[PDB]
């Protein structure tokens, strides 16, 4: 059983590597969107405060 | 075979995360720097113009 299913285990390992190859990109893209939104919002609030202070 | 199968998935999942997160860096830095420069621009638009009009 183990020797016969070792081929299936190797195929499943390759499939898991392939699945992780895209999940790594997707999670990083989600974090990118979150961080960019946070930075943009903070700097826009800073810009509004700077406009008032400059007035 | 089990050790090699685990190692393949681990190696596939280890490297790509930092490279994918680097895709964050360009957009997030562009947004943050552009918004800080917009804060500076809002500060500077009033500073010279209001002084000129107040003269």
């Amino acid at each position: 059983e183990q020797l016969a299913n070792a081929r299936r285990d190797y195929e499943a390992e390759i499939a898991r590597a392939r699945q992780e190859a895209a999940k790594i990109v997707a999670q990083a893209q989600e974090r990118a969107k979150q961080q960019e939104a946070e930075i943009i919002a903070q700097a826009r609030r800073e810009a509004e405060r700077l406009k008032e202070e400059a007035r």
